[PDB]
């Protein structure tokens, strides 16, 4: 494992905590989501952004919250505002921008001196 590996696993752990039902944990089907492909042409999920961190993708943190980005930003797409998956991609959205953001990754950046 290679440090950016550590920190966007330390990073994606946070975030899946956040949802204990695995909703986010695997792509969703066309068969538990009718016409989800039809709507949804960039699918993104956690399974899949670990497979990324694994397999060392991810170039940048700034790459990691794009994937993260994409997958809220479908759900609250494809859902409609009074569903659960629309509310927790809108919690789990704001809690990892916060936890990634800039005045964090600049406080980071500075003890990498
Ligand atoms: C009902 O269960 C699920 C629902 C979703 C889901 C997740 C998201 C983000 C979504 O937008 N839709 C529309 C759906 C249907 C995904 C699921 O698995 C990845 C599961 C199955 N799990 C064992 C809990």
């Amino acid at each position: 494992s290679t440090p950016i590996q550590q920190l966007l696993e330390h990073f994606l752990r946070q975030l899946q905590r956040k949802d204990p039902h695995g909703f986010f944990a695997f792509p969703v089907t066309d068969a538990i989501a009718p016409g989800y492909s039809m709507i949804i042409k960039h699918p993104m999920d956690f399974g899949t952004m670990k497979d990324k961190i694994v397999a060392n993708e991810y170039k940048s943190v700034t790459e990691f919250k794009a994937d993260f980005k994409l997958m809220c930003d479908n759900a609250m797409t494809y859902n409609r505002p009074d569903t659960v998956y629309y509310k927790l991609a809108k919690k789990i959205l704001h809690a990892g921008f916060k936890m990634m953001s800039k005045e964090r990754l600049l406080a980071l950046k500075r003890s990498m001196s």
